[PDB]
């Protein structure tokens, strides 16, 4: 399912993302932006061997289980084909896990480098919320 900004902006909101570990929606958003493009089947195989899934992209090195990354952990307890569904909840439920670990939303790349220190209330502009 490809989101619309907005629709999307909605979804993370209603799974309890607007403020999670003080992440305001609009870095939720941004991070998806440019991980996915909002795209919830988007798959991009790392450097490593391992593969990072869905809508914010989410590593089988340490989160989901995808039977080709060796020697890799599975801390979301889930296949990694899960986090490629319409519906965003696997992917966000992992999401508050991977935000709780110590590094914060520096664990996405994306995140880090686009929307870390920019206007990330832009990304929720128009939406009814
Ligand atoms: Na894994």
């Amino acid at each position: 399912k490809v989101f619309g900004r907005c629709e999307l902006a909605a979804a993370m909101k209603r799974h309890g993302l607007d403020n999670y570990r003080g992440y305001s929606l609009g870095n939720w958003v941004c991070a998806a932006k440019f991980e996915s493009n909002f795209n919830t089947q988007a798959t991009n195989r790392n450097t490593d061997g391992s593969t990072d899934y869905g809508i914010l992209q989410i590593n089988s090195r340490w989160w989901c289980n995808d039977g080709r990354t060796p020697g890799s952990r599975n801390l979301c307890n889930i296949p990694c084909s899960a986090l490629l569904s319409s519906d965003i909840t696997a992917s966000v439920n992992c999401a508050k896990k991977i935000v709780s670990d110590g590094n914060g939303m520096n664990a996405w790349v994306a995140w880090r480098n686009r929307c870390k220190g920019t206007d990330v209330q832009a990304w929720i502009r128009g939406c009814r919320l």
